[PDB]
């Protein structure tokens, strides 16, 4: 593992703290990672003690992907890395309010946190479309888009995270999936699931499932349906019903993302445009 001085952070300027969940992510303090004297609270991703070879490869990949993606307000920011002489540490921006899924479930109405307005939910969907639009413009596919892999910071700012499965598809038409993939089925586009091909329009399908998660306030997709029965249903055109408390306009958008034909689904650019209009209203 060769050294990239641009991102290399000195280990002595980094203090590890409590785990945020468990490879494993821990909270940390990084001095001058931005202001040479200023210490900053960060998140460090690293390997577990029972880590596999694939795990280390994934961690390297995740780091490299975040490099080529670049900065964006709705994407978890790579800050630096400890790659030389010691364990691999991928230092990323810290998220004060955790992942979107638990964040939504905690804000469900009684019958714990203050429940969100409809305008808040649309804003959440709009920010994630913007983040994804930027991602696709960088010719990168996420492959694992879900509420669990979105982090929340500050005043309801959405941040796309978990790029451990992200791929670079620059100069290629599509990504070739293996037979039995590591992608969660209930978020998988049919082309990846059945034809083993993945594009930006496959992320759009996932974004549709992400939308359903947001407006069910952290509900798990295809409720009551085990994945082993989901295969056949998708081949029979099965789609999720409209979540309670959700406009038809936004449900049609979900349905658009769930078109059998990838090109017939809207683009992230088009999703932003429509959501911006919907958000401007409400």
């Amino acid at each position: 593992l060769p050294e990239d001085p641009k991102w290399e952070f000195p280990r002595d300027k980094l203090t590890l703290g409590k785990p945020l969940g468990e490879g494993q992510v821990v909270m940390a303090e990084a001095v001058g990672i931005d202001k040479p004297k200023e210490a900053v609270t960060v998140a460090v991703k690293m390997l577990k003690d029972d880590a596999t070879e694939k795990d280390l490869s994934d961690l390297v990949s995740e780091m490299e992907m975040m490099k080529m993606i670049g900065k964006h307000k709705n994407i978890i920011n790579l800050l630096g890395a400890c790659t030389q002489d010691g364990p691999l540490y991928v230092i990323v921006e810290y998220a004060s309010k955790g992942n979107l899924r638990e964040y939504l479930r905690a804000r469900r109405p009684p019958g714990p946190e203050e429940q969100m307005t409809f305008k808040d939910l649309v804003s959440c969907t709009y920010q994630l479309a913007r983040g994804m639009e930027y991602l696709a413009s960088q010719k990168c596919i996420h492959r694992d888009l879900a509420a669990r892999n979105v982090l929340v910071t500050e005043n309801n700012v959405m941040k796309i995270a978990d790029f451990g499965l992200a791929r670079d598809i620059n100069n290629i038409d599509y990504y070739k999936e293996t037979t039995n993939g590591r992608l969660p089925v209930k978020w998988m586009a049919p082309e990846a699931l059945f034809d083993r091909v993945y594009t930006h329009q496959s992320d759009v399908w996932s974004f549709g499932v992400l939308m359903w998660e947001i407006f069910t306030l952290g509900g798990s997709p295809y409720p009551g349906i085990p994945v082993e029965e989901l295969f056949k249903l998708l081949k029979e055109g099965h789609r999720m019903d409209k979540p309670a408390n959700c406009t038809n306009e936004l449900y049609m958008m979900m349905r658009d993302c769930w078109h059998a034909v990838p090109s017939q689904r809207p683009t992230f650019k088009q999703l932003v445009e429509d959501l911006d209009r919907i958000l401007t209203l409400t």
